């Protein structure tokens, strides 16, 4: 659960930290065998190479199983100035395994195969900070930050994928 | 397949009738279970209201799943004078169902839910003519015409959406 809090998104309705969708793993495999995050991430790594995976954005964009574009955030909201310290900040700590990435228009500016282990300490209470994030490519006149996170979890023995997506319009830098 | 031929477009590379993207339907539905172009249009109409649809431009602009702005046409191409007869002419007949629209800068000057039935006869050989089109709003010093068409078709039983986009720079009246 969670959303990018800085820079600050607008909301189609109200603020929520919920996932866009929660679905069965879209690639057949031994997901349910894993007792913990290490196993899930290993399965993801192998099965993604079996399924022509590139990145989370290429996986989700254009496929309605992953739910609506931009999730609960509003791409048409008033654009905000990005942070000046080369970061983005999450609304909470990252407590699920799985890959995440930040895009500024068509440029991927941050990516990790396991955002949980890279940007927080795995607890909810320590706020996750994404870094480095270079906003310098943001077109004058403005650009769209997009966050994508595919959380992998085994929920009482049954593995699910959750898709988290934010769109956050920025002013040019 | 096709492009607005009058007024005359310029091309990033070479003239092409092709679609910008071909994607699965972006709204989950009974596309494949319906019959004929009429079934595609009735599904589109009903799912439109489920998915907050306004118009084709609003669907496509700012969403990379619908591919690059202006498609294969060049917005930095040669400015051309608009037709004097209150029409735009396509490069061929229109042989796929679905909505299309013409814009002059931020003004929508023509929209139809099914360009196939409104502007041609369903065959490639009867040149489609869009009408009525009023070019009188074109700023002195120029405007940009934009054409948007979301084609709906079944390809060996599997429904796809295709995006066609043109931009054509016009001289001012
Ligand atoms: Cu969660
Ligand atoms: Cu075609």
């Amino acid at each position: 659960h969670g959303y990018i809090a800085k820079p600050e998104p607008s909301w189609k309705d109200k603020k929520t930290n919920d996932w866009v969708v929660e679905i069965e793993p879209q690639w057949k495999g031994g997901w349910d065998e894993s007792k913990g995050d290490e196993g899930l991430l290993a399965t993801f790594k192998e099965l993604s190479a079996a399924n022509n995976y590139k990145d989370v954005r290429s996986l989700m964009d254009g496929n309605p199983v992953y739910g609506e574009d931009c999730g609960f955030t509003d791409p048409k909201g008033k654009p905000v100035a990005p942070p000046t310290d080369g970061t983005a900040t999450f609304s909470r700590g990252i407590v699920h395994a799985g890959p995440c990435e930040i895009w500024l228009d068509d440029k991927m500016v941050l990516q990790n195969d396991d955002c949980q282990s890279a940007y927080g300490d795995g607890t909810q209470e320590t706020i996750a900070v994404f870094k480095p994030v270079d906003y310098s490519s943001c077109a004058s006149g403005g650009c769209m930050l997009r966050f994508y996170w595919l959380a992998l979890q085994r929920l009482d023995g049954k593995t699910v994928w959750q898709a988290y997506k934010n769109c956050i319009p920025l002013t040019g830098p």
